[PDB]
């Protein structure tokens, strides 16, 4: 049945004050995991929403189930994670990787309402 079990600790900052939480992700396939992840990064911004933050920062943190594996494993969910940012509409831009640690950044159209509007 189900695969290896991986903690997921996300980690957000807003108006200067920090929401944080480690999570245990168990699932059978990698689009469930995904969804895992989905539904995680959601909860961790349904009172973020409510803020309507003008910036904020997460710092996602994943746990490798050993230390040989670590480096094809970061690799392996680093996949999962960057396909999960581009489905709930995170840049390529907005995304950066650093070990077993990825910090992702963006706005919310709460107290700024002045959305960026391609040029016309």
């Amino acid at each position: 049945m189900s695969g290896k079990k991986v903690e997921v600790q996300v980690k957000i900052t807003c108006n200067g004050k920090t929401y944080e939480r480690t999570y245990q992700l168990y699932a059978v396939r990698d689009e469930e995991l995904k969804e895992k992840l989905k539904k995680v990064l959601n909860e961790r911004m349904d009172p973020i929403k409510k803020l309507g933050c003008k910036r904020v920062r997460i710092s996602i943190r994943v746990k490798h189930s050993d230390a040989a594996e670590e480096k094809k494993e970061a690799k392996k969910f680093a996949a999962i994670l960057n396909k999960v940012f581009a489905e709930l509409g995170y840049n390529d831009s907005n995304v950066t990787w650093d070990g077993d640690t990825v910090t992702v950044e963006g706005q919310l159209e709460g107290v700024d309402l002045e959305h960026h509007h391609h040029h016309h």
